[PDB]
RNA sequence: GCCAGGAUGUAUGCUUAGAAGCAGCAAUCAUUUAAAGAGUGCGUAAUAGCUCACUGGU
């Protein structure tokens, strides 16, 4: 019954992209890239916050708020 | 018109004493949907709160 939140999407991502702040232009300036299997295993934590039905959906939320944040996936 | 929803990663990223849809900058992705903007106004110190777009009902 006890509630343990995970740390946000973007913090999450900072983190496995070894990156103090994101991007102030997300479009313009590329802060850092990272791994699918990376997005991977991020939506695969974050899971029970999330409201997706597959990984698949999750990594499609994990991308977006790495996408606004100049970091890029490969 | 009235009734009811208007959600989720998320307080997006940045910046900033604070900056949570709504000072300002760059963006404006994604999910779950019948539908629901990285938010139309009002609101707060910042929250909260009221509200619209949008959807269903009558
Ligand atoms: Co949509
Ligand atoms: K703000
Ligand atoms: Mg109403
Ligand atoms: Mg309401
Ligand atoms: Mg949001
Ligand atoms: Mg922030
Ligand atoms: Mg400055
Ligand atoms: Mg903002
Ligand atoms: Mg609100
Ligand atoms: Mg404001
Ligand atoms: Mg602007
Ligand atoms: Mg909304």
């Amino acid at each position: 019954t006890f509630i343990t939140k995970t740390p946000p999407a973007a913090v999450l991502l900072k983190k496995a992209a070894g990156i103090e702040s994101g991007s102030g232009e997300p479009n313009r300036n590329k802060v850092a890239t990272i791994k699918r299997d990376k997005v991977r295993e991020i939506a695969e934590l974050k899971m029970p916050d999330l409201n997706a039905a597959s990984i698949e959906a999750a990594m499609r939320m994990i991308e977006g708020t790495a996408r606004n944040m100049g970091i890029v996936v490969e």
